[PDB]
């Protein structure tokens, strides 16, 4: 692939010079993703994410110079897709094709005022972001920040993974001195430093379990913060995952909701060596919708 090379001043014009007013105010503001803001914005009739950066300059730089690189090489159904950039003025902007259900993280939380997604959408939801992990696994891609933020959702629910400024190019363990990933999904391996394409799995896991229960991973005013807790909970026969499914759907059935809990479980293992690939992962998730 290519993409448009934007000036800077065409973005500013798109999103009427980066307005900050909430869309839900006719504003341009969208939300927030990674290290910067994300406007909507209108090129030609066509309505496109700019996502706007704001760390060192050389390690944004580099992330950008990532993201583009990544989404070069990666074309997929269930990846988010690049339009263009902007390097030439201040800012740098990544210009992406808009995802009108914004991220899976605001849809799970029903913010404002989207109506909970289905068992039977989230189903779909899952098998869609599995299939987006494994293209980037297939193409020798570790995202290292899986997480229900950065799963995006077009106009038919459509799973699309997003967001590799921190995506490293693994054909395979290495390990690291920079460690990142957002804390509440990262596997344990991941937080001493490896980096592996099986931490990518440990935290699908994660976003299975935010899927089945509508908890966001952590929350410091809940008990556990951590949703991690509640699989060690339910392991130890406290609790079933019937207590912890999310109450806000009416279509989810025991032996899918098993199923699903069932393979984030196995996402989960602690020893990475034991941990399902996304190969796998597809398989069950297919499987569970028969
Ligand atoms: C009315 C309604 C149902 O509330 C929906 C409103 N809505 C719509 C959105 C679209 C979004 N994102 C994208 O279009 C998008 C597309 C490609 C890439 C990227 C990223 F790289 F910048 F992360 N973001 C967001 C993000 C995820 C950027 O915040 C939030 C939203 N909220």
């Amino acid at each position: 692939t290519r993409f448009h090379s934007f000036s800077f001043y065409e973005l500013k014009n798109v999103t009427n010079n980066f307005d900050e007013r909430p869309i839900s105010v006719g504003g341009n503001k969208m939300g927030e993703g990674g290290f910067g803001v994300v406007y909507k914005g209108y090129v030609n009739n066509t309505t496109v994410a700019v996502k706007k950066l704001a760390i060192t300059t050389e390690e944004l730089k580099q992330q950008f110079d990532q993201e583009i690189k990544v989404m070069a090489k990666c074309q997929h159904e269930n990846l988010v897709e690049l339009l263009g950039f902007s390097s030439d003025g201040d800012d740098l902007c990544l210009v992406y094709v808009y995802m009108p259900n914004g991220s899976l993280l605001d849809r799970l939380s029903c913010l404002d005022g989207t109506p909970p997604l289905s068992w039977h959408m989230r189903c779909k939801i899952a098998q869609g972001a599995a299939n987006g992990i494994n293209f980037l696994h297939e193409n020798h891609h570790i995202h290292r920040d899986i997480k229900s933020a950065n799963i995006l959702l077009d106009e038919a629910f459509t799973a699309k993974i997003s967001d590799f400024g921190l995506a490293r190019a693994s054909e395979k363990t290495v390990m690291t001195s920079r460690i990142v990933g957002t804390t509440a999904y990262m596997a344990p391996e991941a937080l001493r430093g490896e980096i592996t394409p099986k931490s990518d799995i440990y935290s699908f896991g994660v976003v299975l379990l935010e899927i089945i229960t509508g908890l966001p991973a952590v929350d410091e005013h809940r008990e556990p913060q951590l949703l991690l807790d509640i699989k060690e909970e339910i392991e130890d026969e406290e609790k079933t995952i019937e207590d912890y499914i999310d109450k806000k759907m009416n279509d989810a059935d025991s032996t899918s909701v098993e199923a699903m809990y069932s393979v984030a479980s196995q996402c989960l293992h602690e020893k990475k060596n034991k941990r399902p690939d996304i190969k796998k992962v597809q398989q069950l998730l297919q499987e569970m919708t028969a």
